[PDB]
């Protein structure tokens, strides 16, 4: 297996994050049984590390699903850490990692051992080793649910300094989220193309892969919009480059 | 009891945070037993809610204690959430909430019932109800240790928009941290007096209570410096006021 091995103390982390997230839910949706949510999740750990399907996590989703506030959904590609810091524990936006079912697994890794019943802490299959691995199937199911329950203004953060372009045509965003957006519940889609401070400007709005994305969205009938270096996020990037010209204050 | 009751699922949260913090420790001190640390914590917990002293957490500290990087300590008053966001989970600085023994209790609340042996989820005493309550004794003990283990350049974030002044002469910093700083391993102390965007300039470096802080540190023999609205933190504050003139970019 060519991917990271199972996260140590997976269960405690999972249960801990689930318990803390509950406090964020409103009393009306605060009724979530974390132990049951974990039991539904661990079903993938009883299977062959190459035989886990997205549907296997259906129960898990049913037990953790909760609504997402309108205009608060934030999708992304190649900017995991920046999205989490910007979203700031749901205060600014609510990306998948800030939704219950995404929160419990964010950055974690897991899979059962090939021939044994125990968890494999050595490594886990990548999409290259096999398509139906536990992690990939998990995110496909979770991202599908996140897209379906999103509404209002849809925000997307992309990396304009990524060597392969801002929009990867084969990513989760392209294959599992865009196709599941409910047009009737969406006002418009707003893209944020962020560049590293001083970093390379590989692609900006309307260039390269960004043209492919815009064309797909408009063809699908969505009202579209793109912003290079959305100021609020730029300010956050600047926290680490305060003495750089890009970050000088008036 | 005037303070909020013990946090729900206190144990799951505690162990969850503990498990996650380990990954952040260098292999050298990563040898931590979260369950044992929890048991040490309970020792102070299973006592009369108005009879818990700082020393009751000695064991807890011993099992969770670890070194703090030179020049990475960050003390503060009246800016808890801003300090946590700036510190960014130990990436920039390591405030008390980003040290193992502080991380597991951050924002939480706890106390045993006045009579029965169960935790009191209804309420917990404040300093007013009784001085020796579980939470205040915990933070006194933790502050003392954090302070004794800090070295190099000491940083302090103060809120210059606080009505009563930037430096509380009766807060944890003045009463439990400054007295426990080891001058032998400290090079200098640097203060950052932060003001709310647009917010009031109640006090700035060299004014009011700040004059008290400076004189106390200098009387103790420390090299001292103060900075108004330290740029990196100012930028972070700006993320939420991108269109305010204080936040306009060059
Ligand atoms: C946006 O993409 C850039 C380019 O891939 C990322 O920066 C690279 O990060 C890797 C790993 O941290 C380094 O090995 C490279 O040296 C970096 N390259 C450059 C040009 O900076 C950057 O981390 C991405 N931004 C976000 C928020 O994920
Ligand atoms: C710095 O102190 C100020 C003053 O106490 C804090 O601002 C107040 O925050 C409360 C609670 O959110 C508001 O109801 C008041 O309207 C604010 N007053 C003013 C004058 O702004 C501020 O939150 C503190 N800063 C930090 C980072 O904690
Ligand atoms: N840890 C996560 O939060 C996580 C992981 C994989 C996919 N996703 C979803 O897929 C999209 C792209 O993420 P990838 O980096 O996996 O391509 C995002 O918009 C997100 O909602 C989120
Ligand atoms: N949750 C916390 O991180 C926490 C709580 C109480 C005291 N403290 C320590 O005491 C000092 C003053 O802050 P407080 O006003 O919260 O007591 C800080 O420098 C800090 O290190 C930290």
């Amino acid at each position: 297996w060519r991917a990271e091995g199972t996260s140590a103390h997976l269960r405690d982390i999972f249960l801990g994050r689930c318990a803390e997230y509950r406090a964020l839910l409103s009393p009306e949706q605060r009724n979530k049984d974390c132990t049951a949510i974990w039991e539904a999740f661990k079903v993938a750990l009883d299977k062959d590390p190459c035989s886990v399907l997205p549907s296997d996590y259906d129960l898990f989703i049913t037990l953790s699903r909760h609504s997402i506030p309108r205009d608060k959904s934030l999708f992304w590609e190649n900017s995991h850490l920046l999205v989490n810091s910007f979203a700031d524990n749901t205060r600014r936006f609510m990306p998948l990692s800030d939704v219950l079912y995404g929160r419990v697994a964010d950055f974690l890794s897991w899979c059962r051992q090939k021939a044994d019943s125990g968890l494999d802490y050595q490594s886990c299959p990548t999409s290259e080793d096999c398509e139906n691995n536990p992690v990939d199937s998990f995110w496909k199911r979770a991202s599908i649910q996140y897209s379906k329950d999103s509404s209002g203004v849809i925000h997307v953060m992309l990396n304009g300094s990524e060597p392969t372009g801002a929009y990867p045509i084969k990513g989760f965003f392209a294959d599992y989220e865009i196709p599941n957006l409910q047009k009737e519940k969406i006002t418009r889609i707003e893209i944020w193309v962020m560049h590293e401070i001083g970093g390379p400007n590989v692609e900006s709005c309307g260039e390269g892969s960004m043209k492919v994305l815009e064309k797909r969205l408009k063809d699908m009938g969505f009202q579209y919009s793109c912003i290079n270096d959305y100021r609020p996020v730029k300010l956050l990037q600047c926290v680490d480059h305060s003495t750089h010209p890009d970050c000088a204050l008036k």
